[PDB]
């Protein structure tokens, strides 16, 4: 009975319009923006993913600069290219790929990263930014739920939102991202004592809690919106989500599907972010 | 009339002896004083006043200051400049400029230009940020503030149902950060909320911060609830009338702020000790 958000179809759409605002620029003798993906080790899921960013760098004709280290590279020789890499003015976004090596420390080498070419987002600057109402560059995952949103045609101001799942990394920038599209903003954690309740009341339901089931489809609000992108954020291969899917749809007015294109709509505003970048940050 | 009151002017006098004692004992010690750079540009009255408290107030507790009172006409790349050299000075450890600014300055570039390090005040994105990843380097000190007269109610903030009141303010989002990080569950409310009222009534822990008389209607108060209202000027607290209607919300809460109450002070105290923190712990 709900409607379905397509985020695949949506990222998509998304990969496209960048595409071709690229070719606009291109015959306009503006800059074509770039993206060094830094990968370091061995591990195959991370390979796996950085293959799928590098692929969606091409489609849609990004310049890019491909950095694949071996796991002992120094931390001091990897802030030495990230340093580089800010300093390049042909460089509009810089992602170093996650996880990494235990010697290296991860907040230190992400942090080095300049926020303005950050575009995964999540640097500290850019939560703080998105956080005081004036984002720089915005967190791609909470970004591309907004996108998600957007495409219901659903009024945010005055929407009681819950976001399920606070302790993961898109938690507290999905409520930053809430609060800035006019929702009364609730998040709950593995401590809130009636998740229940507070889902019941909720006109939007954000879960990103990778704990099958935990939110029942009757704790669901009628003519509720509900997104279950569960804690993958590059990469949606649940069989079942943390939304009891089929009495969540008998009430919902929209709903995701699980497995659903978290991980493509990620990569799109992440694009969509170098992008951004280019055409506002960098000259 | 049944409420234990929270008194921020006594846990304010009582956190600048600590950090005094604190001071004395590194003097006594040998080891460096913490400092505390103050700019000032321009002449408001308002802006001079709270200035002289902050000063006051650093001096008590027996930091090195240093004081800038620029004049209003000071170019934005001088203060660029000066921003840049207390960054560097290692007898420095917190940075502060009084708001607000000369129009003619873009104050977010000239903020974010100070190192999060010596962000006393906090409010650097860097550092709203680090709050918001559970891993805080300085403590935006408003909600900081806030959050010690929590912790003197000796209440557990684990599965409280806490609503912030005054999402607009400078202050709210990093109070909500801050009671998330205290294990609370977090509504935060703005101006867009629809039945403010039921979202209040169903909280354990109300923090208003609206600057809007009467906003936050005493009977919405649940019973048990811990009350803070503080306005939403920071610096100083003159209200006749608070966001809470008091009479009625002392009567349900178990504990609440008189207004006009002590976010000055308190928040003046959490920015000393920033510096301290600073001092102690971030730098040589």
């Amino acid at each position: 009975t709900a409607q379905l958000i397509d985020g695949k179809a949506i990222a998509a759409n998304l990969r496209q319009q960048i595409a071709q605002r690229v070719t606009e620029r291109r015959q306009q003798g503006l800059r074509v923006p770039g993206l060094a993906v830094i990968l370091v080790g061995t591990d195959p899921a991370s390979q796996v993913y950085v293959a799928h960013k590098r692929k969606d760098c091409e489609e849609v004709g990004f310049l890019s600069q491909a950095y694949d280290l071996p796991a002992e590279t120094s931390q001091d020789d990897l802030l030495a290219l990230i340093d580089r890499l800010n300093d390049d003015p042909a460089i509009d976004g810089i992602l170093v790929q996650l996880p990494l090596p235990a010697h290296l420390d991860a907040s230190l080498l992400l942090e080095r990263i300049h926020p303005d070419k950050d575009v995964d987002g999540f640097h500290p600057y850019n939560i703080g930014r998105l956080a005081q109402r004036m984002p720089l560059l915005r967190p791609c995952t909470p970004k591309g739920i907004m996108t998600l949103l957007a495409s219901t045609g659903a009024d945010l101001y005055g929407m009681d939102a819950v976001v399920v799942g606070a302790s993961n990394i898109v938690g507290r920038p999905m409520a930053l991202e809430l609060l800035l599209g006019g929702c009364t903003v609730t998040v709950t954690h593995r401590f809130t004592r009636d998740l229940a309740d507070h889902v019941s009341r909720a006109d939007l339901v954000v879960v990103a809690a990778g704990k099958p089931g935990l939110v029942k489809g009757e704790w669901i609000k009628e003519g509720a919106i509900v997104i279950d992108v569960g804690i993958n954020r590059q990469a949606d291969g649940r069989l079942v989500g943390d939304v009891e899917y089929e009495v969540a749809a008998q009430r919902a007015s929209w709903i995701t599907p699980v497995p659903g294109g978290v991980g493509p709509m990620t990569r799109a505003c992440l694009l969509e972010n170098t992008l951004h970048a280019a055409e506002h940050l960098h000259d």
